[PDB]
């Protein structure tokens, strides 16, 4: 589990959304597994706006935040998960890492804040669903 709370929005697994950000929905796609929601409250996490492929993510499975170098944001073939089919995934990084269903909305960060959150694992690799190009998020 796991969510990014920047300004009136509300960042997490697609497949994890709940009843309340389908009624407050902002953004969807399944190809990426991201949807976005809107909050009452302010958000305070910082989107990080740069192209850094080193960064630290949280694997709750281990309760510890591992340094990672990871892929640029591709669209990549993942094997079948408990929570999606064999399938491409869109925006896509790869870092070497332990990565269960679980483990899903663990925040990967950089110097220039958060990057993305899990989104796929197995075969010993950890992917993350990039949210750095929805400039969108950072206004209105
Ligand atoms: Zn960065």
């Amino acid at each position: 589990s796991g969510a990014i709370y920047v300004g009136n929005y509300r960042v997490v697994n697609r497949h994890l959304a709940t009843h309340n950000d389908w009624a407050n929905l902002v953004w969807e796609d399944s190809s990426r597994d991201l949807l976005v929601s809107s909050t009452t409250a302010q958000g305070c996490d910082t989107i990080a706006r740069c192209d850094c492929q080193t960064g630290v993510y949280y694997c709750s499975s281990r309760r510890k935040h591992y340094p990672v170098s990871f892929s640029k944001p591709s669209l990549i073939f993942v094997e079948a998960s408990e929570y999606y089919p064999a399938r491409y995934q869109s925006h896509l990084m790869l870092a070497v890492g332990h990565s269960e269903p679980g483990d899903c909305g663990g925040i990967l960060r950089c110097q220039h804040g958060v990057v993305g959150i899990v989104s796929t694992g197995g075969n010993g690799l950890v992917g993350f669903a990039d949210v750095r190009d929805l400039l969108w998020l950072d206004e209105e």
